[PDB]
RNA sequence: AGAACCUUACCAAAUCUUGACAUCCUUUGACAACUGCAUGGUUGUCGUCAGCUCGUGUCGUGAGAUGUUGGGUUAAGUCCCGCAACGAGCGCAACCCUUAAGCUUAGUUGCCAUCAUCUCUAAGUUGACUGCCGGUGACAAACCGGAGGAAGGUGGGGAUGACGUCAAAUCAUCAUGCCCCUUAUGAUUUGGGCUACACACGUGCUACAAUGGACAAUACAAAGGGCAGCGAAACCGCGAGGUCAAGCAAAUCCCAUAAAGUUGUUCUCAGUUCGGAUUGUAGUCUGCAACUCGACUACAUGAAGCUGGAAUCGCUAGUAAUCGUAGAUCAGCAUGCUACGGUGAAUACGU
């Protein structure tokens, strides 16, 4: 979901990956697919004002050199919510 | 944003009557099931047209004016110069995700300069504010221009839809003045009905030709989708089916080595060698079902139509003409509906 939770983590995680002997490689941004809705505005009697929804999903996946096993086990835990 | 029994909302038989939609020890079945003209709220509309104004001082017996008039500019009471006026908030502008050349930075299921086997992907930031420039316009807010300009003077668009509406579209999205149904069709299965036709019609569509018909073999993108489920490669009635087999939880697997197209191109205007409606017996998907009432496939079959009276409407270059596609509502069907890519011509002297 939102990228100001994301990158706000993308250096803590190094200094995860700096703790325990994990040399990082430069995780990459992944695309973005935005589900697109567009229903009706007005119900009754009328078709012609469509309002426009959205939806977005950023991917991100992490992609380094050496995932030590001691810094896999916290890694995946700061992107989501509920 | 899907009529085979859809929402039985409507109509016949039966049924149950706190139930069969908030209900019930899962049709009673210990258990596994054996009126918008009373109203809120959203919104249709003039209208992406630019305005509707109040505090507060004064002139008027008084409703009311003045400021908002005037001089010039100016998308727009947009901006600066005058005056019995002085301020002031609303919205276009303003806050802006998405848009158009960047360095440090970040090398996947991605691009590898070299051996051969830059951007998208987001981030603080960088850039056009008349900021300064020759003119003149009181120097007072603009002028073709221009130094940085790949990007002109709101760059190209979009969420942005005023004050105020025509008791006007909606009691069928939704609660209630009447509980917009609770014991009445109120509700539950098949069956009928929305689906037929003499016509009138909103609007779209396959077309009427050689700006072409057979089009076999023949290059490329973008934007989506998937353990409801995406189903290639070698390769089955050529074909209705994408069998078989692999990969698939998402850039890779698949949809899918699309589309404008180029070398072949035999046809000679023969109502056709242009064209589709539909007929007609076998044949696939679907389930309880293909009568009334689906949708695909080709062998065999082709009536009106040789570019359209009076009449209607679309639009200034990434639109117009359109071949092609990308999705939700589904066991199953839309040209609808709405998100992307290819060539991309015509015309602005003026009111």
């Amino acid at each position: 979901y939102d990228h100001r939770v994301i990158d706000q983590s993308a250096e803590k995680i190094v200094e995860t990956a700096k703790r325990s002997g994990a040399d990082v490689s430069g995780p990459i941004p992944l695309p973005t697919e935005k589900s697109v809705y567009t229903i009706i505005r007005a119900v009754h009697g009328y078709k012609d004002s469509r309002e426009q929804f959205e939806q977005r999903t950023h991917k991100r996946l992490i992609d380094i050199v050496n995932p030590t096993p001691k810094t896999v086990d916290a890694l995946m835990g700061l992107n989501l919510p509920s």
